């Protein structure tokens, strides 16, 4: 058994141990997402509506959290800006070597 | 509205987390069963089909993997960075070969 199969067969583990890792994390997310309402429900009763609103948003905010860091759904809103200053500055890039053959035709003749 | 509306986004975050643990699922299984079924066509395989075999199934879980977690995103990430890094110096070159043409030529 333990083929290399061009690195193949090593690289077939690997992946399989990566999504294994990315289920355990998710599975995890899940349970706990479920446990919190259930122990919210548990300590919901003496707390006033104020109070019951904070609780149950920082729960939820804790969950969305760790859900975006795990599907990159954070990189994706990052990437969306750099992207943007990234084609200005491309644009800019182009406009400044137009401005450059325009100064040397300018100076041509001195 | 309910909870401030907390108990009903408590629901919709339980359903986006359950696709992605129903996404995740499926591609182990399927990474499974594409091994299964490697192996039983591995027999009647020369050393370089059976690379290319297991090379496209790995291709095929690595790319839906990397989609799932949002290591393709990084990865464009970092190349988008390091472009706009570069544009930035070619940026402040330009301005510098401008204005030194100006001065150069001051007196014309």
């Amino acid at each position: 058994d333990a083929r290399s199969v061009n690195g193949e067969f090593p690289r077939h583990v690997k992946l399989k141990n990566e999504i294994e890792n990315l289920l355990d994390q998710v599975t995890q997310l899940y349970t706990k997402h479920n446990s919190n309402y259930q122990q919210y429900n548990a300590q919901a009763g003496r707390l006033d509506l104020r109070q019951k609103a904070e609780y149950l948003k920082g729960l939820n905010d804790w969950a969305e959290r760790l859900l975006q860091e795990l599907n990159g759904e954070d990189v994706k809103k990052v990437l969306g800006k750099v992207a943007f200053e990234k084609d200005d500055l491309e644009k800019e890039v182009k406009e400044l070597k137009e401005k450059i053959d325009k100064k040397e035709k300018e100076y041509q003749d001195c």
